[PDB]
């Protein structure tokens, strides 16, 4: 999966004990962390199904003089979407979880987004989006959790974790010097 | 000067007795301090040529410009060298004119850490080569100390004097720093 | 010599290019290898005068003597002190006529595994303090660099250069020694 | 477990293509593969079992414990061997379960590195004999693959396609270590 760099990216300049900390404050435990792993197993083979919801906000994924989408974009970020469902679900969350995460975070920021694909698109994506998006990221997911109640809360809420925690990470290039 | 925390950072583990015995050992004393005190009058107005020998986007960085570097590319991070340069530049004036009180000792254990896994990278917020080796911070020892003596002879005891001092302060500091760097009990 | 084991140890374990780059991080070129031979000249007959003023029974020496004692009483051990001391007035020819090459960065780890628990007091056989820390092994630094100076200087560039030259490998020798004191993967 | 860094080493200097040939010519193909994978469910839990035949402290062992040892004593580094084995045990899973790809041929040349003078003792920091002799590395083809096979028996075509496959690896493994021990050109 072209630009896809789970543990091949630099280190985030977030401590470990920050990380640990914020896993605290969303209340991501080793019940989630099951949970999770649980989801990946029933997210698994919607992973499709889950992306046509999703990608493949438009005008994020498309060149900003023309409104374009660029079919390519969409195409290369789906694919790496897909993998951080999975991602998501199975990974640990370690240090380098937390370091693709925040590369993420930089591909949405003007630091980076348009680069992995080499695309020329609107440069960046503003903060405020990022955090409305976790209510549908986080929503969708539900029914596909639900397709195959205590289970699918625990499930569920995992997911609502780690989204709302990994926004909280990428937020950190986004954020004026001290305020993070 | 984004980052410089002098004066504003948590205690160091270190206590005042360590502290005052590290700078008996080093043989720091009232000599040194006004030594120092006049390297400061003397440095003053060199700083900016002492960083460009040492440190920022255009300066000589020989061999550890990686450190300054994005580990993946290889690439040199111009605002990390901008800043850090600034963050040097004040601590050549902190180290020539600061009281080596404990306000003193946090901070230069602070810039150990900032040295160390610990916490390089994060004052300024980059993606960098993690973690510098205590090799490398006890080998430019040498460097560093060597370097500020024709700085301080520009305007002999005296230049001993201030130069001596400078020494100690540079070994000082490197011997704070290596506490994180140390197995629990070797420090 | 007892104890005095150059070229009969076993192989540090650093690289022969980690070694390379740490001399080049003091800065310890073709320059320096001869005014350290250079200082070897000058060293020379001047090895007691410079034992007396940092090591032996009957010396000036400072409150590292505690490192030198039995730690239950803080009795000093005086053939600790002897047989040490004479091993440090070969290291001050080790450190001036030696090449620098992988038997002498053997000895040198050698030598930094003996101020550590790993081996300290073995080599003589004593019950002593078990450790040298760190800290103090970085402080050290600058009094045993500055101490040889006047030494340098009994018979200035001349005198800078053997200085400089001792200096980087009084740094590059700690360099090495810290090591074995250095977290798995700090060094 | 300390050491123990595949996925985390720099690039084997072996191209892909070369490579490629190489599991071409021990014959490493898909089904191979799979009965290594299958072998990897097998010795899964017998791992201690292998290892006690093979590597550490109190293991049976060969002549060889002589390579973990202090080579001026000839006394074995039980840490040496500890770490090892833990290495060893993650090595028998790494076999039978990673796919055969550039990080794992980039893992191989690795410990094949640790095998050489180039870095043997460096990873756990011990001194201990240089260097592992090539004719020796080649040598232990036989007892590492044939020790292998009655834990795939303890749970025969299976067995066989299983231990071919072991042996098969070993075998690539060897000639991948082989490369820093040959004359420059003769590999
Ligand atoms: C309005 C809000 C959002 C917009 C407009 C948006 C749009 C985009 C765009 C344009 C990319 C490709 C960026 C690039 O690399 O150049 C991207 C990548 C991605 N986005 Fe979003 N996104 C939003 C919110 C979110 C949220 C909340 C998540 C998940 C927590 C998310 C997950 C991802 C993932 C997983 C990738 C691919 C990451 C990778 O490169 O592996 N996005 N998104
Ligand atoms: C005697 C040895 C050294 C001295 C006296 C020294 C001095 C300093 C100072 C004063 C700072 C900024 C402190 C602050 O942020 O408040 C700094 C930061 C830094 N120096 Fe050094 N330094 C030494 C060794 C080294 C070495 C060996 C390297 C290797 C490249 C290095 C590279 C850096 C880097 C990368 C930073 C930024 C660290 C960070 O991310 O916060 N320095 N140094
Ligand atoms: C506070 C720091 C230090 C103290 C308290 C100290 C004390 C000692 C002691 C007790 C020994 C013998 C230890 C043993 O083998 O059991 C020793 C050995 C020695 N030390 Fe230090 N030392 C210190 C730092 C240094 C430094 C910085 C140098 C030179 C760079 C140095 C040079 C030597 C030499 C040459 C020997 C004998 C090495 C040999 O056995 O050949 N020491 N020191
Ligand atoms: C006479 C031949 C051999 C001897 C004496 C020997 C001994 C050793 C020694 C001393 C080490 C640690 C080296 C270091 O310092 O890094 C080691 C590591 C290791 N050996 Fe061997 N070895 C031999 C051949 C082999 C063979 C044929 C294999 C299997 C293909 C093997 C598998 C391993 C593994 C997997 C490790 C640890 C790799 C790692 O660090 O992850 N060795 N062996
Ligand atoms: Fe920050
Ligand atoms: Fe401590
Ligand atoms: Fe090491
Ligand atoms: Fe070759």
């Amino acid at each position: 999966i072209p630009g896809y760099d789970y543990g091949r990216v630099e280190k985030s300049p977030i401590t470990d004990l920050e990380f640990d900390l914020l896993k605290k404050t969303v209340m991501l435990g080793e019940k989630d962390v099951m949970y999770l792993k649980k989801a990946g197993d029933v997210l698994k083979d919607q992973v499709d199904e889950i992306l046509d919801l999703l990608v493949g906000l438009i005008y994020y994924f498309s060149n900003p003089d023309t409104g374009e989408p660029i079919k390519e974009y969409l195409e290369r970020v789906r694919a790496r979407f897909g993998a951080w469902i999975l991602d998501t679900t199975s990974r640990d969350y370690n240090r380098e979880w937390l370091d693709y995460q925040y590369e993420v975070g930089l591909r949405h920021h003007r630091s980076k987004k348009g680069v992995t694909d080499g695309v020329r698109t609107v440069p960046h994506i503003p903060l405020r989006y990022l955090i409305a998006q976790i209510y549908p990221l986080t929503a969708t997911i539900k029914p596909f959790l639900a397709k195959k109640p205590e289970d699918i809360e625990g499930m569920y809420n995992a997911w609502f974790k780690s989204v709302v925690l990994q926004v909280a990470i990428w937020s950190h290039p986004y954020t004026k010097e001290n305020d993070w």
